[PDB]
């Protein structure tokens, strides 16, 4: 049985980063800061919320608006997700100095939780104002879903496949197991691979609140999204993107780039239990970890630290907590990442894999915010107070999206 | 190299195949009227043509509408996506002889072009009318693209991976691509996978047609949609959605499965070259077409048969005929099924690979309809006149999608 160890599948290197997000629009920084223990998450000043009287009246807006980086034209002819696709995109080929790759060997995966919905409203106003001549012929190129992976292939040269998965909260991390999965089966030697979502507004808030999946802690934001404390309450929406290139080692190697870290295996399973509950036993969510383990040649006793998904919800975080005993890895050093940068549903999958690759560069996972009164029916080794400098050799980030999908991807230090 | 023809991946074969189409309910059905040379392909009758004064003013609904199998609580808890996947997921598990199987290796891949977007509109119209707590707290799980792969996941009980491609045109033949990587890399065993996609609408009829990319040939609508024909002027819509049952040889033979065909390899690229106009050299559609012979094991020489993306767009057709001619398969008897169908997005490239699974159990391709005068600049076999009965042994699908994303599937005789 191949696997990355034994060396069945060529080494994959992760060579660059670039995310957005409520600390920052520049990666560096938003370590930094969470480092430094900010959060991104405060109060919404949006007119939304006085307008509406909404429950939830909190969140992380991107540092940077992605549209302050956006002239007229490009804010005719794409969609958010797109505009923030080609932002991250450029942005990222850049860090990465610009390389010249063979397009036939070069994929691009970018999941998404939705797409560019808000030109379904537009077009549905344009046409009953104005009849069918009044939708653009951009129209289709901005609603598809798969549109941001297809601005970025275009936008790079991408001609070894553009690929979009669409698995909730889970987006992110899938689209960069699937990148893998094009290495190691042969079909590419690059991608550029991470999620994209849109921003807060009343109807996410408002949807994902009737479920009550969402903190209603108005008077103090930044202590709302607390992962695995007793006094969680549901999640905060932080709004972001990212977007890693990843390659073989041996193309790293030809054109002088250094990695950041190694990606080893990649996990994919589903719960087949309730369309937004995750299964409280956390059996095959913890299998997803175990299965990247296999395809790594890891033991989960290699496993010195997990980037949770947790959300702070009541069920995700009792859940998860199980998956991860279920896996074996409950001696593992755990960060919540959400609880300074929130959910940004299809992308943060994404962001908190490029997180998982800066703790094994730099050997520091940062603090979980507001793990105050740990919750008594979880124990887990939840990293707080300041980061924790350690010795870690291996990590596994987990993402565990609504539907059921469960994704965990296993990374290495280089 | 690992092939499906020395050994290097597992056996994988065709199982159960089900779809709902313009011509029928009943698959088997829908075959015998294609070969029949029946179109699906009407005059609409809608209120919506008249009210909006459409230029296309054809297409082919379902013959059988899902939403007639649908009682109360399913229109009120699943969209019309889900709502089809939960019909076709049903008919195909009883068509398999509603098999036990293993969940934790049992897949779902199920793609689609856009998703539940229609609730959407619904959500914002309903907090519009009456505030945030008239959303539903079903509209996340009704809303999400991964919905309808996720509604069939829970349904048949998998959960060895749930997931959801979105690549337009493409998106049904890319989720078998994907179900086929699932089975080969050893995380799953069996696995249902295709893909579904919503009704025709003046919405959508408005969007494509403003790319000019729609036949109105609307005084003989069977006549009008008219692949590798030099009369043709566009796509038409024809309402699909189809699902197949793919698992190891060894799976199968456990069970007592008869195999309908085998499925060898998928090969997926990417033009990055524009976001709706596929590429005109047909070079990243043929090295799709020529991956998924590398992973068969298979030379062009064995092609037997190509099932076309055939839309009958003027620039689509004549890339295609570049491509099969770049893929040294340009002596295959092509068929370009979407003359009878039509277009129906994100099922159609599953619809197709259902065609191409049939014609490879029968030894017979149906006639493409329209193909009258042929386009004096290609060169095709294309099958035309009555069906064509012949020795098939090898075929490939093929899919381009809008956004440039190229999908070929090869299967073989069983
Ligand atoms: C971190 C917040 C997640 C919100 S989301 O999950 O609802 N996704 C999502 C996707 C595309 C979107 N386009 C637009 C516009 N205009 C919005 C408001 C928008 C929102
Ligand atoms: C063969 C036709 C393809 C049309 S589509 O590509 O526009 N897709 C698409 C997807 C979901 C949809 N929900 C609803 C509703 N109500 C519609 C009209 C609808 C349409
Ligand atoms: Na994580
Ligand atoms: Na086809």
């Amino acid at each position: 049985q191949p696997s990355t160890a034994n060396g069945g599948f060529p080494s994959v290197v992760v060579t660059a980063v670039t995310a957005t997000t409520s600390i920052s629009p520049d990666i560096e920084s938003t370590w930094k800061g969470l480092l430094a223990g900010e959060s991104g998450i405060h109060a919404l000043e949006d007119e939304f919320v006085t307008k509406w009287d909404l429950a939830v009246k909190i969140g992380g807006h991107l540092k940077d608006p992605v549209d302050s980086h956006m002239g007229r034209l490009d804010m005719r002819r794409m969609s958010y997700v797109q505009r923030m696709g080609k932002l991250l995109g450029g942005q990222l080929w850049e860090s990465a100095g610009s390389p010249e790759v063979d397009p036939d060997r070069f994929a691009v995966v970018v999941g998404t939780g939705l797409g560019g919905a808000e030109r379904i409203v537009e077009s549905y106003d344009l046409m009953n104002a104005g009849g069918p001549r009044k939708v653009s012929p951009l129209a289709v190129q901005m609603i598809m879903p798969n549109g941001a992976a297809a601005v970025i292939g275009l936008q790079l040269g991408a001609r070894a496949g553009v690929m979009t998965p669409v698995s909730a909260c889970s987006s992110g991390s899938e689209a960069i197991a699937h990148a893998w999965r094009q290495i190691v089966m042969g079909d590419a030697d690059v991608a550029v691979c991470g999620g994209v979502e849109g921003p807060i507004e009343a109807l996410p808030i408002a949807a994902f609140s009737m479920m009550r999946a969402m903190s209603t802690r108005n008077d103090e934001p930044e202590r709302a999204s607390r992962p695995f404390d007793k006094d969680r309450d549901g999640f905060v929406f932080g709004e972001a993107g990212a977007l890693m290139l990843i390659e073989t080692e041996e193309h790293a190697k030809a054109r002088g780039a250094k990695p950041l870290a190694r990606l080893l295996g990649a996990g994919i399973t589903s719960d087949a239990f309730h369309m937004v509950a995750p299964a409280a036993d956390g059996v095959r969510a913890g299998r997803a970890m175990t299965r990247s383990l296999e395809l790594a040649g890891l033991s989960p006793a290699d496993i010195d630290h997990v980037n949770a998904h947790g959300t702070a919800t009541p069920i995700g975080d009792a859940a998860e907590a199980n998956a991860i005993r279920v896996a074996g890895c409950d001696q593992a050093a755990v960060y919540a990442p959400k609880s300074a940068l929130g959910h940004s549903i299809g992308a943060v999958g994404a962001l908190e894999s490029v997180l998982t690759v800066l703790t094994l560069r730099d050997g520091v996972i940062p603090p979980t915010l507001n793990y105050e009164t740990p919750d008594p029916e979880i124990d887990l080794d939840v990293v707080a107070g300041e980061p924790r400098y350690g010795d870690y050799r291996y990590a596994v980030n987990n993402s565990f999206g609504f539907g059921g999908h469960n994704v965990a991807l296993a990374f290495g230090r280089y």
